[PDB]
């Protein structure tokens, strides 16, 4: 009669209704400039559910699902961001083997369409900024399970632009996991079969954003193995109806088909009329700039399998300069940088934080602790290894243990006071490989490793003094009207400094 | 900066986080090709005429100068580590409180500005936060529940739409 | 009656007798300055077996076992050094689970001694150089299996100096796998139980030299898992008689006992009388210099288990500036650097060679191949990642695909012609962690990444021309007396250049 997923998006939406975190509406939102417009107003906030989408009579839209990191951590049972980083990096080393269920038990194969495959009829394309020309599908992760990923599995987002019916472009960032599959099978006569899944479980959304951490998660690893180990249950897969691949069974929409690497077409029409690359706008990019349109490879859809349309299956459109896109892309990357520093020398790095302000793959902040004289200088080995093993990182900052790693005014305080400009700035790979989106050697300038740590043994000269915020109580001096008047004007660095007394 | 060349520097902010005489942030605006490069003259003159400044940052006109996550965004994206870091006076006079030449390392002038003429490649896109109204979709109970979890860079980014 | 190992040192010695690679003698060699003296005369050559050792009536001594790499590769079934690197790095990713056999079936527990534990009575100490004062046991690898290595296993060499009977020093290089066990359990009241094994199987000798490659083989990995996967059969372990640990069952001598990290004593007597560290000689080190004596931790031997003395169990003493010590330490490290470069971006690095001349952890040479414009500049990411993830590397050189990586005059030809001294020299981590043996920042100068590769697209300007060495035949012009007179004066770069025609 009806099939139920284990830990899918519908079970996570019922958990948000129980905690009061879900905000729903029945007004007809527009996919053109109203979903991402409302996402930017409520950036880093509660999940917003749109029941009625314009020209989408069967689709529901969820947005701002990964906006607040306090409700992502409450969903997966994590106490804080330090408990989030140490448990995903534990779950990287112990992946769970994903199970394969039958085709009659998979909820995403309730409605299987093999003919009149109009992807823009069924999948919701959105427009982010008013300077765009085209409508972009960017809600799908790419599920490659089997011999094309060396017996492992891969999940990761790829943007689309369906302009020729069932054929659309498929943007692959260079050096990624999909780039390594494509460069291996470039000269193969057979196409590469993959599966794009929509409305995925949020553990599979979580590992989707993991990328350019390939010393920890290489080609041949189990990327849905980590998504099984985060939620505590293995992710159910199912065989495709047409192609010989595997999907995610607990999704809402699944596109099946083949990727043609040699067949390349332009992403936009106005960059197809003037056949150049790299100057014409498509949508914004991960840096907070605009991405440009290029000659992307083409994904040829052979089948659209989807849930029952009376049950209204859910898509997840999200902006790219939002805190959804920060907390998807930089959350396993916080753990994978923490896994690399614990691989090299354990016990030194205490916390790894990548904020919203350092884009997706732009930078990171680690926090080290020097126990003795031998461990002094190990953070310069960490910043060189982080900037080399992550492609296109430009700003790796190492701070000491007395710094709030989440307060961003505290990081600027370490750049002012604890940085020698002659010795503590590292430029490890000048002329290596960077990212071409964000503007025998290349044009990449090298990255920046900044050693804002104290030396070992000079901790008394660099000790931040602590005021007596616990020796006095403000309830003995003022009434509760005067406390909440005085506490409501505090924002920024003063919320962090009043807590620690620093 | 208005004495040296007027009309370029729009705003000067020194926050709590750059101590008293530790650093400053200026905000320049390049009107033409001749005024390009004037912010490197400003950062050398700020770091020399102020004794013991260690971190002078010049940013462009599309940056919130008070949001401190927006300054870190310019250090990630708009800074060449080979050319845009200035060390003007290595061995000069610094401050002995904060730890033919002295032990002062020189200060740091950071050019996080865009070049003139490359403003289209470095333009921050603006989402439609004024073309839509949130009162038409949710009631006022759901707005203040959703606005009370917003702090930090997202308060600055939701205002400008950036 | 008698127990037989699976793939131990006695089975490998019978394989060397069948191929004629074993050279035996019955003259009484001296452990003082005659074993390592004869090893230096026949450096990089056939294995030498000493049946009679002076003041050692039950011990046999093998030396130069890993001298020629052509007979190590013939032992494990490898065709060349390129087949050796790609198969060990395959065997790193797929370790074999080691089996545990009973105590009555282990051949190393035939003779178990628990009282009058004089280790210098039973284990052969050698002296390398005539400037030494003390006799050093340096033939044992350290087998730590269980909860002290996070459920994994570790094998690796440690030098000893037994001066107080059953108590001797235990030198741990800082930042190693044994250093990470020791810094975790430094403040523990219980001692660390480990097991030192002597006369090990040569697959376990092979992984013993793997170290400072901890982005590939971290703490918690299975180091005898790789030794099982190299020989194709799992390594048999057995429980210790006294302590709660595990040994290698197919060894010849096993020392059981506890390591005290807080109890530290001097390695030599003349550095114990004048209580300083770092200037008084112990034996030579891995660099080709002298190592100095320090305040090493102490290993307290509780039991000596050994094979039957009528069967004459075999020890393996080796010099440290020999080609044994090069081919033990730098053989898995060739594969682990190749595993790191295939993790970061596969298909680019073709070959990794670490020769005798770049010491153990001093340097490496990789060989890249740039397929297109996007892969140009990836070798600078490799040289920064090699120099950061390997502690104390000082000279990483990347060369192109038209270079002989084993001819060392061909590497100097790339330093002369293909190196820009302004752009192609990398100093990635100036002030990081190096090696204190080889002479907020430390005294380490940073290492040297040298980009001796050609640019992509400039391969026609940098193409080495090929002479017609295959279009002509020398048998048509000279007789066979004149060929072998003329070919016997060819050595060095001309043997490599006449083969390729370059
Ligand atoms: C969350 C999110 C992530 C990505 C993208 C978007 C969103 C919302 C779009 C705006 C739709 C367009 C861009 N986009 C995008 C992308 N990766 C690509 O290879 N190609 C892309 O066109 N990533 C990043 C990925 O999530 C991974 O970082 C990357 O795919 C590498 O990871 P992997 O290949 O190793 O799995
Ligand atoms: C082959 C060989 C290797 C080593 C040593 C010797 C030989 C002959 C001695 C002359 C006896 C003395 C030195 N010595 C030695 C040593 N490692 C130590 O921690 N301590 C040591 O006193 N290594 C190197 C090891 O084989 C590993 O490289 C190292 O142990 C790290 O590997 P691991 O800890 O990760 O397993
Ligand atoms: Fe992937
Ligand atoms: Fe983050
Ligand atoms: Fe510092
Ligand atoms: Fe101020
Ligand atoms: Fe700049
Ligand atoms: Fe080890
Ligand atoms: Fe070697
Ligand atoms: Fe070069
Ligand atoms: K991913
Ligand atoms: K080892």
């Amino acid at each position: 009669a009806e099939r139920v997923g284990e830990k899918d998006l519908r079970a996570a939406l019922e958990w948000f209704r129980s905690k009061g975190y879900l905000v729903e509406t029945n007004k007809e939102v527009n996919p053109d400039l109203e979903i991402t417009g409302l996402q930017k107003i409520f950036d880093g906030s509660l999940p917003m559910l749109f029941n009625n989408v314009k020209d989408m009579p069967h689709a529901r839209a969820i947005t701002n699902l990964f906006g607040d990191i306090r409700v992502v951590e409450e969903l997966f049972g994590w106490e804080n961001s330090l408990d989030r980083v140490k448990k995903v990096a534990r779950a990287i080393d112990h992946p769970l083997k994903p199970v394969i269920i039958g085709q009659d038990e998979a909820p995403v194969q309730e409605e299987v369409l093999t003919t009149d495959l109009d992807v823009n009829k069924w999948l919701t394309a959105i427009r982010h900024t008013p300077l765009e020309t085209e409508m972009t599908i960017g809600s799908g992760i790419s599920c490659v399970v089997g011999p094309y990923f060396d017996g492992g599995s891969h999940i990761g987002y790829n943007r689309m632009n369906f302009r020729w019916g069932n054929v659309g472009t498929f943007q692959i960032s260079p050096g990624s996991h999909m780039w390594q599959v494509m460069t291996e099978h470039y000269k193969d006569d057979e196409p590469i079969p993959l599966t794009m899944c929509f409305g995925v479980p949020p553990s599979c959304t979580y590992v989707a954003g993991a990328g350019f951490d390939y010393a920890i998660l290489p080609k041949g690893c189990d990327e849905i193995g980590i998504a099984g180990a985060i939620q505590g249950s293995p992710v159910r897969l199912v065989k495709c109806r047409t192609i010989d691949a595997y999907t995610l069974a607990d999704a809402e929409y699944v596109l099946e088909g083949y990727l043609h690497p040699r067949d390349k077409r332009y992403e936009t029409a106005e960059s197809e009329a003037a056949d150049i690359q790299g100057r014409f706008h498509f949508h914004p990019e991960w840096a907070g700039y605009m991405g440009k349109a290029y000659k992307a490879p083409t994904f040829h859809v052979t089948a659209i399998t989807m849930r029952r349309r009376e049950s209204k299956p859910i898509i997840f459109p999200l902006g790219v300069h939002t805190a959804d896109d920060a907390n998807i892309d930089t959350s396993v990357r916080e753990s994978a940088i923490f896994a690399l520093c614990e691989r090299l020398q354990p016990g030194i790095v205490q916390n790894v934080h990548i904020p919203y302000c350092m884009t997706d793959w732009g930078g990171c902040i680690i926090q080290v602790k020097k126990r003795n004289q031998i461990e002094e200088g190990w953070q310069r080995n960490f910043l060189a290894a982080i900037l080399a093993c992550s492609q296109g990182m430009r700003l790796a900052i190492a701070v000491s243990e007395d710094v709030d790693i989440y307060s961003m005014d505290d990081i600027m305080w370490c750049l002012t006071t604890r940085v020698n400009p002659q010795t503590d700035i590292l430029n490890p790979l000048p002329g290596g490989r960077g990212q071409t989106f964000m503007p025998s050697n290349t044009q990449f300038e090298g990255g920046m490793g900044i050693d804002a740590t104290v030396p070992y043994g000079y901790e008394s000269d660099f000790h931040r003094p602590v005021y007596g915020v616990d020796l006095v109580k403000p309830e003995n001096f003022f009434d509760a009207k005067d406390i909440d008047k005085m506490k409501s004007r505090m924002a920024g660095w003063v919320l962090s400094l009043a807590r620690t007394g620093r």
